[PDB]
């Protein structure tokens, strides 16, 4: 699946109904990165202007101009067509091909922005700027303001209002589109994949990386060829370590590995932990704390719907923690005082919840304590976690344990549909699918 | 292979018996870079930084303070242990484990720095520093500097001298220890298996994008996680397209593919380009136009050895540039004249070699025009490459062709060491790979 | 005169009266600026921060905070007061006795700013900053409202509106009050004073800075320390370069001194010019071209009044110096198609008038071509000018001389009143005066 | 006085013989500072541009090239003429008239900095820069440099080493040559006829401003514009405030008042402290701690000379000091314990002497505690005071008393020659100027 044109023009015109009449947005794409000396990592467009465009060039800003509430048009600045520039480093787009391309009414060459976007700005009564997201678009913008405010007597005039357009578009962004959900579900599908091979190619003797390599090529097989973050193969005490990307040990026989990792499809994250022995069979002591994981996931998933919040659903969450540590002789004392004192934040120190899309820790409000009312449309994980440090003061056996199960969810009108279950997470359906692998 | 402890010592003594008597020299590793929001892309070393260390960190600095001809000492700058921040973010060295893991005589604390550093450059004379690498090292200097000058009544001068380590340092890395010859080999070898893989794999119907993915695949396996640059697999028409990455379109029946990729393998880069036929086929119009850029490398590889450069030998590629596509009908006029008016160079734009090691493109002086003479110890790729634009006013059946054959070689004594031969690149022995692999 | 506690109090309240509900105004002092290495020139505060306080120190912040259209309150970020630092570097007045002192709500000292002022700003929803004007406080305030964005665990939120209250205020200090009009008066009187002395101790074979040091003796001895700005002395041939400040040359039997000078009492400017004879005697043709000049300035004395605009004053002034020009051959044809094409602009290349106030050249808003009607309040100079090039291509006679005569006035109910015309520019007055200073 | 033509060249020629052969040293103008909104303050042109050249515009470089041991030559940066801008802010040298005026081989409009400093700097093996002195300067350099690094492809190449100038150009400013005494003595005449103008002058009910203004007009009708800093008038207990530049006060019967002032003629600081009763005559008290002060200076006048230091002459100082305090019971005990404990410092903070000249307090390396021994050429100020504040715990009549006496002297061959001395300073000749004036 993919974004359509109209729905970029939708959104277009969505910022431009929130504006104030005499108002201008400035969308910025992202810089280059360096990688090392003279080669660069491969281009992640930002992601608010990317939501704008589906445009994949640095070196370009998009510029929504509504002089009332009936008339509005765009301007967009990118690199001009080079002959040789390109034989080199690529076909642009340019100025030609921009405006049927991409929607908009008009397309300049980035090198004139300078002489360009002050005239543009003059006589506006409002900005839209994300001032402080990148250096050089605050050069641009305060290079343009400045030429405006000193420029009276050639009759120029500089808008005295500056307002930050990324809270009105982060609010767009926390609820997705039917098209986005489906995008998202298709990353959530080739992401699954990406797990259920991972513990079907797994096996001791392997390094921590192997099953990374495995994973990245599933991603790229069905078209997403960058992850949407680094990804994590975590094996026995790595698995204690959240952010864990190292990746670099041996794979031991009686370990359990834990492996989060998304594919960005369209711009889009997935994002996906199982956790599972390395040699196809849980121990007991590892599926005492892996049933305690499950359930919490499990729980969560029947709770969210509209109405309910990640803080709500985080306190069953807890109580079924810290009931299980209990049981198992983890924790010690009376389950209501435990919960009380927090006394399962040394074993699941990470919030449940994050909300999921154009950015794997996507933009949005989540009110005080991720207190705000869940609502149709919204995207999020869910990924409860145990950690039992390798020097814990709890029974032996439970050392050096970390599990983590996450999945993603959209909110529905009833409940939410999980986008990730594709890839099996209940204990015996891990065993019989790696036991069915190494028959083959 | 690996670089050893022996050897970052042996780099570091090389460094600092160059440095004058009083001075510090100060290397400065990478900062953390976005990716997009609060997620970065993985870690990248800075490779001068790399080479006097092997350590992975950010946040980190390595000061060497030469005293005097006999006394010298180093001390790192680096990321403290902490208990919470590396439960999340993963293990760190910290300063108790430094001194031994790294062979530092003092480490200290990253968040010090600007309390420590002035300390460390008070009363000496000369300061090595990269001015103008990273921002927030040259802030770091700078403070450290401005305090020393403004604080006389403290009794603290500053070192007036300021030296650009980098060309002593680059020079020191264009020439290639043993160890560091047998890590490359094994990039090299790496990349070979990753490239044979590709043209084993590939089918017409396929993406471009699923060769880099078979190529990638390969690297991991054999633990070099990262490419050294972003992998090209430009078929058809996308083979004129010097830095295509895109590689999006799908691969078809009658074209070529154009597979430039390289492993990055203990910090050193692998750089290989082969082009074939997406069918295990290649035509006549095709064959026309390998023939010349094979007979170009092979030569190359010939006549590359100490003595030579690549000015000179790129010379003779020219030659046999200009020749072969004057037989074709794709040039007219005399060899000679043409070759003076530079005739090739709407087909043939760039360099034919660069130097090769902890970046693809490596650091070194080339000398005007890339006239240096080479010596033993230097590694370089050798890369002629011809690209028939589609709308060429050649003959019809060699528009849209892009053709590129690169090997990495190590200049030795008498000649060079090709580390990249185990692909291979006769057209016959191409289309032998491939028919097995499809049976 | 001065200006009242009562008067800043004001205008902080016509201030936050055009403010927005849940806003800050912050307005920062002038830093300190060196002269040469460790020495500072004499401290001069911003003119917009001496507005609301009429304090004089560096490294102060004005804040102003408006709750609610009722309900608004002030902080003053100062440097404390520190025995050792006053000692050396002078007396603070510090966080105790400036509530009182500048009837401000409270105080605080200027080293805790940074973790202070993201308190400040927090949950409200409009900034006002006047971006670009210095980079200490452009620092200071993007870190607040950094941390602020940055901070919603810690449920911080930022104003996502910054608006430049420039326009505002110097709107405000275009019209002049009572108060303000009553210390122009009196820096019309003491520069006055100036000029008069010059004309009066002036002898040939003086150096022109002798008679900037005249001038300066005189400001100083009323109790204006500082010029509003650099004296210009310009005689003979400098008299026709109009920023000459070098004031370097022997005074000439048989030139003209060009004189522009003005103090600056309790923070404003007086600015007067007059030209007259080094010798006390004016030649025929210094007299026809001073004769032109006068006439100009006497005329859009008479004119200048509501309704009317420096732009129309300026075409009268116009009329007047081409009429003039052709009787003397310095110009050659009609008179109206000489001014339809600006003939006069070799002579007269400047403009008629500027705002006066805290600052020589005021500010406010001119409109286009300084169309701006006149309103009861605008104060404003009058300086019209004739300078001819040693190199003209006029009857010899003119060449090398350059003559302004430069008046100070208020814009009235019926007029405007004349701050400066205690000191002569009629040619018979000024040379009764000096023959009168010779006897011284 | 004033410094010719031929002595900016032997400067010039005396940092060249300093540098090393294949460098460029780079000396920036200083910038137009803002006092109001479109106003700025008077033009002061930095102190070591100024040293080079006598030349008083901003947007000016000089730029001296050492090619060898016996080939350097010289190119200014300056401001064209432009005839609008001209007319309107003031006449510029510009470049044809910049040679023979400034003794350059060589003038460049300093809009073209950007497109030749680069082309000057290309193939030198070490540039001389004040980096951090100016922002806009090492804007400048910073991008020449990395023009030339970058621009090994138009083989161009930067100079690896950059050494701080100041060091040595300070060194040099430390030490006077004839032309530059005879204009500070000319200062010291100037700003001394000002001081004696200002105590003849002084009557109770007059401000303190008065009396600076009186000053002023003195400097400036002697030709010294500007002050060399910012005149203190600290009457009663003002003068217990060390930077009193308010001279905001009516001035009383019987306080006395602290004036330091001095000129800027030529570039060169004059610097003279005196302290005298607002009606002419010092009560006992005063004179009692009067007495004190002068004899402190009167010794230091007597003990400077080649072979010893501002701190050896400070010991003596502050013994006279001691002892002087305890006779008046204003400090209590032994004195050579109350000097052990440093027991004057409530009442004398600040030093006795600083370097003197083209910056009031001057440049020069001091020595740890200014132990640095004198030699002849170097000028400096001899200042010692007390200052009793008006809540200290001591006799009444000794409170809110700040008595100063300030001279300027130039280290002789065998001795010192006082530069200040014609403004009186002993009591009774005070009291006898006011007197006469008064009649
Ligand atoms: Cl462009
Ligand atoms: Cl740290
Ligand atoms: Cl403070
Ligand atoms: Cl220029
Ligand atoms: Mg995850
Ligand atoms: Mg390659
Ligand atoms: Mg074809
Ligand atoms: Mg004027
Ligand atoms: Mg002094
Ligand atoms: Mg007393
Ligand atoms: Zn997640
Ligand atoms: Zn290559
Ligand atoms: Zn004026
Ligand atoms: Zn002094």
């Amino acid at each position: 699946s993919e974004i359509s044109r109209q729905e970029f023009q939708r959104r277009r015109q969505a910022l431009v109904e929130q504006m104030q009449p005499g108002s201008a947005a400035l969308i910025f794409a992202a810089p280059e990165v360096t990688r090392s000396a003279d080669s660069e990592y491969p281009y992640r467009q930002n992601s608010d202007f990317w939501y704008f465009t589906g445009f994949n060039e640095p070196e370009a800003v998009l510029v929504l101009i509504k002089s009332d509430d009936t008339h509005n048009h765009s301007v967009l600045f990118n690199r001009v067509r080079d002959l040789t520039a390109e034989i080199w480093f690529g076909r642009r787009l340019g100025q030609d091909a921009a405006p049927e391309k991409l929607g908009v009414d008009r397309a300049l060459a980035f090198s004139e922005i300078n002489q360009q976007l002050y005239q543009l700005l003059n006589g506006l009564d409002v900005v839209y700027h994300a001032q402080g997201e990148y250096a050089y678009a605050d050069v641009i913008v305060n290079s343009a303001l400045e030429k405006l405010r000193k420029g009276s007597r050639q009759n120029l005039t500089a808008p005295a209002t500056m307002i930050d357009w990324r809270p009105v578009v982060h609010e767009m962004r926390l609820f997705k589109s039917p098209e986005e959900i489906a995008v998202l579900r298709r990353a959530g599908e080739i992401t699954a994949m990406a797990h259920t091979r991972a513990m079907e190619k797994c096996r001791p003797g392997m390094f921590e990386y192997h099953l990374e390599g495995e994973i990245h090529h599933e991603f790229n097989r069905h078209g997403a060829r960058y992850p949407s973050y680094n990804t994590i193969v975590g094996s026995g005490e790595n698995g204690c370590i959240l952010h864990y990307t190292e990746n670099e040990c041996e794979m031991r026989d009686g370990d359990l590995v834990l492996i989060d990792a998304g594919c960005e499809y369209k711009g889009y994250a997935g994002d996906i932990t199982r956790t599972f022995p390395v040699n196809g069979k849980f121990t007991q002591a590892q599926r005492e704390i892996y049933d305690i994981v499950l359930e919490s996931l499990e729980t969560s998933l029947r709770l969210y719907r509209p109405g309910t919040s990640i803080l709500e659903v985080t306190g069953e969450v807890v109580r079924i923690m810290v009931s299980g540590l209990v049981k198992l002789g983890i924790l010690k004392g009376d389950v209501d005082e435990l919960i009380a004192q927090n006394a399962h934040r040394p074993f699941f120190m990470h919030g449940l919840s994050h909300w999921l899309g154009l950015d794997v820790h996507d933009v949005g409000v989540y009110g005080q304590d991720r207190s705000r009312i869940l609502e149709p449309g919204m995207v999020l994980t869910v990924e409860p976690g145990l950690y039992i440090a390798p020097d814990a003061e709890v029974p032996e056996q439970y050392r050096g344990i970390g599990i983590r199960i996450e999945d993603d969810i959209v909110i529905t009108e009833t409940g939410n549909e999980n986008l990730t279950a594709s890839v099996v997470k209940k204990p015996e359906e891990i065993e019989a699918l790696m036991v069915a692998a190494r028959k083959q």
